[PDB]
């Protein structure tokens, strides 16, 4: 059994991160090819640290300690080492004598202010070199000294990242093999004709944050003198014929020289966020030079103090023939009229329009159907009413997550109106809209009684998100006009459910023939009017977490005893966070017999009647984590033959009964972590048929490490197929001499 | 040192509740007079349980186990026992042979269905007898058999509670000493002329829940046949001359016979909630019979399916000369006009008007100034737009907490408009209002930019609650028209603070000369525009919990390093829940030197620079609970001489340095509970000057119970003035033979 790392298997990885290791372990497997030692307390690396580990092709030593002192030539003997990650290590210099076999070296987030030939010129096989985030913002640091011609001999270098360093000028003598050059936030004020002359294979250039736009910056921002623009020579990109990505975000540009794109026939992504381009958006000659551009980001170009009535889009936007996505967040305007987006309406592949954060008060929604083929209409965070801190591996100027949840967008045309003020959906709200399949009305402070007519203009919505509103469910016909509804999210609409004296109606759930997923989470549901039961012939998943089944299933009330029984097709049920101390036997028996997955985690269960699992012949996963269960049944095989996963972590199990792990043949994963187990007896492990378990979790139990743990230690040796992860965390609580150590220590 | 109970001192109480006791402890102090053993696991009480404890006047055995088996005459030997609480014990009968000295006996929430002479007729000194909640709702239980004349000989009985039992009729032969008779939810359908004839000292009668109004009930409700009213004979209350309280809530009354009140000259509180009295409210002859009534509750009398335009209040309400509070929640009407409350406007002491939960859409607010002296205008939970489950010791039909927070109401006239839809405050919103001192606009979905003019019609607001809105703090003059503002609550307005790209302005805080308390909690504040500092010459308390000081005080940003320095008069600061891993030394030094109380609890602090406490000579309380601190300074007296309270529970302190508890002379309370202390060495406790501590918390530490704990055990004996609460929870983690036991039980 591997210790202290966990080994996963054209390679074998030793997962050894975040285990409080004070030194590199001298017990790593001879066959290991990738060693992850990140987030440990290692303070020193010497030529003896990785001795006899010649198969290593990758080492990750990021975030060590919690600076790391690496001796000259510490990694020199590792002849197949290709990838070395040494991020966030407070390194004062590039380590000396690094192995010549390196193809990837990451030194992000260190204190390296000198890039010398001694450090990297001998690394002739380098393909990717990351030196970003060594001197930036108000960090006490020196200006970066790039030794003349340091990168020149790295003739296989394809990616060079020097962003978030004080460079002042583009380094001369860069190798012509470069494909991606990152120079964001480097204090480069001028780009000359010769700065990139030999870079004929360059596909990406990032010059963002040079002469930044600093008003309301969420980081320490130093603008160029007088808030001046970056000065790019007319011929600076004349030989960058292969450029596909260009990032000029936050370069304080007011004018874009169209000639910059004269010899960029393949430009695909142009990022111009955080500039002063309102004038250029209205009359952009550069827009005629970009017929293959697919993504154009012009977000946050607003004029401080100016809140115009309308957006002014140049007729030249009609020349962006290949445009697929247009981002115009933070332009800031009051109304979107149909005439305002006429230049975009004949672009055949424009599928995404992003107008988030524009303080838009009104939109003529009929304009969207006149676009060729919109698939994502993102209008989140507007004022529409009734009709280290930064991840160095992420985009600094915008979030990279999808605008709309992929599960919602997969259904078809999406309209996101979340975080607006549509407090009431009137009869004309969704008129003249395309066939919307995915609709998000989350966080619109909507307190209306939906009554079956509000969505009649878009009746083919398949995924509806109404979360975080104050909806008053007081009409049995609510949402029934949505005949094709498959996913309905009503999470966080507790406002009226929490008032006992008002009426509450959930009868509409029964009317849907295609409803698959329903989320009623965090609604504080504890009382219903007249109809106490949820019914659906189609529903497969119900999320009922954050409600009050402790009240609904109170021992003195029989009204909700069959609340979920009518969900005849249900396979997944989540009853977590319902303050349950016990479930009445009759209420558990009335859960749908079709269940395959049942979660009752994060309640306060003191008892669980295991005998009742007999009535659930399809139950594969039972999750009882985060409860107060004191014991386990000694005859689980008599009550279930389908259970494959049993999650019991964070409970108070102090003893396993005799014959527990052996008899349940279908059980593959048993999680007993964070319980109160002191020991595991020989009787508890084996009986007649050996264990069909493949994973047994035991970290966080207060084990007694005396000779009484010997039987379990021998069982672990005889059952190497049963994985017990994180042995470093399966720790001795007693006696004093063994406290803090893993149970696998002491013979 | 008392064990297992904690003794507080004309009596001495042994607080022994909720400590997992399996039996009554045989180590209670001889001098103890009140023993609280509630919420333990005691299963048996015998004549040996309280042997030699003759000074006991009160025993509380509620909620035991987690039924309790009490033998005949178990408490008979206790000659001064006056109060016996045996609630929630699943008792099948009233215990036999109870001591004759009893004056108070509570048997609430048991399985007692027979009240016999054998059980209580010998208890001639009984003053209060509680038998409520033994058979109710859908509990499987028998009808209550009251033996004829069982209470007749209890000639000192003043309070009898039989509520939530199936009685069917008022028991005959009740003693004339009765003052309070509770018969709520007892299935009594008829009240005859003789049911209370001899009860001439009765001050309270509760007949609620008999023939209940069951529509939308939040509990199992059985109405009288045909939803019929309770049938009260015309002469049923003719001799109840001393009645002050009458509860007829949920008796399905449609008519109130005015003759019922003909001989009740002192009636003060009349509860008529959950009835069908809309007609009676419009033409109530009974209102002329109640000139001394102070509280009238007519809540939840709405007509199902009827949402009238106006409320119809009889002119006879003008005859309620002594009325102080009128509760009209759940009447249900669309608009409140000035003409509608004319009958109430000349009542000189009417200080509270409660119109919560009426779905009111509009109010002519000018009507409130024409009332004689309104102090509480409660309009929470309406539709106003821009111009066991039940506690047996509480009121079942309404909450008893104050309508308005006492801290807000103490300032003067209060107007509560919380939970409405005043999403924008227009220039006439607060016109024609009285001099409002306390204003609650919480949860109104308000997303406006307050700009210094919204509150000009009520400029003397002292306590303003704007919590749980979507406020856009984007104007330096916000709220500055409120010159006398003392308390401002902006909690839970994170909507716009979360968005980096929008501007955020908190400059207005400086303009107030009388602002004492400011709550900016749970606002997710991580970026401000231009002015990075909070400033106030007056502010004494700032609650900044649930914000992002981890981002504001990021090591690479100097902009917020003096964020609180300008709060020159600050004494209390709460920095909890700010995800802090460390505070930069310069930022801690810029906290106001005027601080007396500083909370930094529930962060993730790994280090705390104790030396910096030198710059805080007035610091009395330091709260660092719920962090990851690994060690404590060995020279705290060199850094502070004012610190009185130091809270360090829920940290990772594994060792106390030498001379820690002895040298800090001002330290009175040190909380080290839930840390990783294995022992406390003799050197850590004493040095030259003995400890001035009065409370040392240590429960939850994994103590090693070998002879190495002997020195601390001897120190505990030599320092009985240093209180250590919950010794039952100061437990041995090792060796195995001592695990689970209290450290004081060792040897
Ligand atoms: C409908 O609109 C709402 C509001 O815009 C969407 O909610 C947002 O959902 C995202 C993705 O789940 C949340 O961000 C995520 O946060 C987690 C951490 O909590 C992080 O691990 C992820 O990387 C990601 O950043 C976001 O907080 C949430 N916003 C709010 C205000 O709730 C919702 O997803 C939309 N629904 C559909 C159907 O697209
Ligand atoms: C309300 O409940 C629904 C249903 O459970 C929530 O949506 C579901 O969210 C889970 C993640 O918690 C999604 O599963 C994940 O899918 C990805 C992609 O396949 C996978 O990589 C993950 O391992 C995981 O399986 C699930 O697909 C999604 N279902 C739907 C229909 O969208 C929803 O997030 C809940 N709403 C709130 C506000 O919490
Ligand atoms: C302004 O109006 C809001 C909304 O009505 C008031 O909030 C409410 O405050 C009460 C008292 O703090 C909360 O109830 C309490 O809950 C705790 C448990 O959380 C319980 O221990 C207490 O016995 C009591 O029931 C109530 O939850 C809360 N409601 C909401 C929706 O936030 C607020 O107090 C008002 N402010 C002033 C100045 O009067
Ligand atoms: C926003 O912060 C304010 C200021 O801390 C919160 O109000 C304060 O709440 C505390 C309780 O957490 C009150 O103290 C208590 O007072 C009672 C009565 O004197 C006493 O019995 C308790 O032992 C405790 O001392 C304090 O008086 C109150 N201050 C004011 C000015 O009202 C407020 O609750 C916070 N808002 C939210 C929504 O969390
Ligand atoms: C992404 C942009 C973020 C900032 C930028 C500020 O330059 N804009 C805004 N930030 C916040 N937080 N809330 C709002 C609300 N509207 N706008 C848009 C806006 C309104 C005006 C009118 N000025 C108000 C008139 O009355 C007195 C003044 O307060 C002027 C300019 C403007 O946006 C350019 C907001
Ligand atoms: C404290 C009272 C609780 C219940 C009682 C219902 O019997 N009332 C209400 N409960 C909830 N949750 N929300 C609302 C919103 N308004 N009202 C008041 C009300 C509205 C109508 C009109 N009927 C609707 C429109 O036509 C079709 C229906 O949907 C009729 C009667 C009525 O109150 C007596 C609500
Ligand atoms: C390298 O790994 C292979 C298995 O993949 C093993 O046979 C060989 O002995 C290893 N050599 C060293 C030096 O670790
Ligand atoms: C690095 O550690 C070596 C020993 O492993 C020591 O000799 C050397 O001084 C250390 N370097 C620094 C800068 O502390
Ligand atoms: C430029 O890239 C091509 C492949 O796209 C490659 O053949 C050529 O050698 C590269 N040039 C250099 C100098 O690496
Ligand atoms: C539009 O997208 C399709 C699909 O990739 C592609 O075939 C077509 O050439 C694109 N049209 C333009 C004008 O770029
Ligand atoms: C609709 O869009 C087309 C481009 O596809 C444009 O020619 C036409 O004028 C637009 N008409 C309206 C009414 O928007
Ligand atoms: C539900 O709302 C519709 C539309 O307003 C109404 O016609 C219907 O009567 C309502 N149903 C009930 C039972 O209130
Ligand atoms: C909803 O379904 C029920 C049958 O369960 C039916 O009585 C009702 O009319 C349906 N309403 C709509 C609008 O489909
Ligand atoms: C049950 O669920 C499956 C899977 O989603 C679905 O195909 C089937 O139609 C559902 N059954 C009914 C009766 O709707
Ligand atoms: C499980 O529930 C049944 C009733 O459905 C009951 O007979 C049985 O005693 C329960 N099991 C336990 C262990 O209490
Ligand atoms: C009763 O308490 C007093 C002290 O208040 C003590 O002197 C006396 O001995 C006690 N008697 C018994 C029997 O506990
Ligand atoms: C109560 O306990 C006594 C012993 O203390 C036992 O003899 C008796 O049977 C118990 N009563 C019941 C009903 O279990
Ligand atoms: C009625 O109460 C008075 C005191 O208010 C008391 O003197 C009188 O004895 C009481 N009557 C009975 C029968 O207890
Ligand atoms: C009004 O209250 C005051 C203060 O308690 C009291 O003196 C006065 O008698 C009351 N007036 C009426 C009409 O009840
Ligand atoms: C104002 O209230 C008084 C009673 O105090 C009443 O006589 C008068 O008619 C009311 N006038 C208006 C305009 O409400
Ligand atoms: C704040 O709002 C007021 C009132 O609308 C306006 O006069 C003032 O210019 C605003 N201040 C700023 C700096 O925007
Ligand atoms: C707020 O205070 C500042 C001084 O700090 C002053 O310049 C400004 O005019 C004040 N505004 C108001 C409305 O009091
Ligand atoms: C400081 O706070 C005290 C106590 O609230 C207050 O009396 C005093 O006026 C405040 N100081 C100033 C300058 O406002
Ligand atoms: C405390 O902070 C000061 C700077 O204000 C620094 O000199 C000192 O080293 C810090 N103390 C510790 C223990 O780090």
């Amino acid at each position: 059994r591997s210790y202290p790392c966990d080994e996963k298997k054209d390679s074998v990885i030793a997962e050894c991160s975040n285990r409080r290791l004070q030194e590199v372990p001298q017990t790593v497997g001879k066959y290991v090819t990738e060693l992850d030692l990140s987030d440990n307390f290692i303070t020193h690396i010497t030529n003896e640290s990785f001795q006899g580990l010649q198969n290593l092709t990758k080492i990750n030593l990021n975030h060590n300690p919690n600076g790391l002192n690496i001796t000259d030539g510490a990694f020199l003997n590792l002849k197949n080492l290709r990838e070395l990650l040494l991020e966030d290590n407070q390194l004062p210099q590039i380590p000396s004598g690094l192995p010549e076999s390196l193809t990837e070296l990451s030194l992000i987030q260190n204190n390296i202010y000198n890039i010398t030939k001694e450090g990297i010129s001998r690394l002739i096989n380098l393909k990717n070199l990351y030196l970003a985030w060594n001197c930036y913002f108000n960090k006490v640091c020196e200006k970066t000294n790039i030794e003349d011609g340091v990168f020149e001999t790295l003739t296989n270098l394809e990616l060079l990242s020097l962003s978030f360093n004080s460079l002042s000028h583009v380094p001369p003598k860069l190798p012509s093999s470069l494909r991606k050059l990152f120079l964001s936030n480097t204090q480069i004020k001028y780009i000359s004709e010769e700065d990139f002359k030999g870079l004929i294979n360059l596909t990406l250039l990032d010059l963002s944050g040079n002469c930044p736009r600093c008003f309301n910056a969420p980081f320490p921002c130093v603008p160029c003198d007088g808030g001046a623009s970056i000065n790019i020579d007319r011929f600076a990109f004349q030989n960058l014929t292969q450029l596909r990505y260009l990032n000029l975000s936050s370069t304080s540009l007011r004018k874009i020289n169209a000639a910059w794109f004269k010899n960029m026939p393949h430009l695909k992504v142009l990022d111009l966020e955080f500039n002063y381009l309102v004038g250029e958006i209205a009359s952009g000659a550069f827009l005629t030079m970009l017929p293959r551009l697919e993504i154009l980001d012009l977000s946050f170009n607003y004029i401080k103090g100016s809140y115009p009535q309308h957006i002014n889009i140049s007729r030249n936007f009609s020349k962006l023939l290949s445009l697929r996505a247009l981002h115009l967040r933070g332009y800031v305007f009051q109304e979107l009229r149909e005439d305002d987006f006429q230049p975009l309406m004949q672009l055949p592949n424009l599928s995404t329009i992003n107008l988030g954060i524009n303080f838009i008060k009104q939109i003529d929604f009929k304009l969207f159907q006149n676009f060729s083929n919109l698939e994502i209409i993102y209008l989140s965070e507007n004022r529409i009413s009734p009709l280290f801190e930064f991840d160095p591996h992420s985009n600094f100027y915008h979030f990279t997550r999808p605008l709309i949840k992929p599960q919602c967008a997969a259904y078809g045309k999406a309209l996101d109106l979340s975080l607006n003020s549509i407090f009431f959906i009137g009869p004309n709200q969704f008129e003249n809209l395309p066939d919307i399949a995915c609709l998000n009305l989350s966080a619109n402070s909507n307190a209306q009684v939906l009554s079956g007519t509000e969505f009649s203009a878009i009746p083919h919505v398949k995924y509806l998100d109404l979360t975080n509103n104050r909806l008053d469910f007081d009409n049995a016909s609510a949402l029934t006009e949505l005949s094709d509804l498959e996913v309905l999210d009503l999470s966080y609409n507790s406002h009226y459910f929490r008032i006992a004296g008002v009426t509450h109606h959930l009868e509409f759930i029964q009317n849907f023939t295609n409803l698959k997923v329903l989320n009623l989470s965090h609604n504080n549901i504890y009382t219903l009017t007249d109809k106490y039961n949820l019914e659906s012939k189609s529903l497969v998943e119900l999320v009922f977490s954050g409600n009050r089944l402790d009240i609904l299933w109170n021992d003195d009330d029989n009204r909700y005893i069959s609340i979920f029984k009518g969900l005849k097709n249900l396979t997944r049920l989540d009853l977590s966070l319902n303050r349950l101390k016990h479930i009445p036997n009759e209420a558990f028996l009335n859960l749908p017999a079709s269940l395959t997955e049942l979660h009752i985690n994060d309640n306060m269960l003191k008892f669980f009647n295991w005998t009742l699992l007999q009535q659930f012949p399809r139950l594969e996963l039972l999750d009882l984590r985060g409860n107060k269960l004191l014991f386990l049944t000694d005859s689980l095989s008599d009550f279930t033959s389908s259970l494959r996963t049993l999650l019991l972590s964070h409970n108070r199990i102090s003893h396993l009964p005799s014959g527990f792990l052996s008899e349940v043949s279908s059980l593959k994963h048993l999680d007993l972590s964070s319980n109160l187990l002191k020991t595991i007896n020989k009787s508890a492990l084996e009986t007649k048929t050996t264990t069909k378990l493949s994973m047994l979790e035991l970290h966080g139990n207060p084990f007694e490490c005396t000779c009484d743990i010997g039987d379990f230690r021998r069982w672990m040796d005889e059952h190497l197929n049963v994985k017990i992860p994180r042995l470093v965390d399966v720790i001795c609580a007693s006696p004093g001499d063994q406290r803090g150590k893993s149970i696998v220590s002491l013979e």
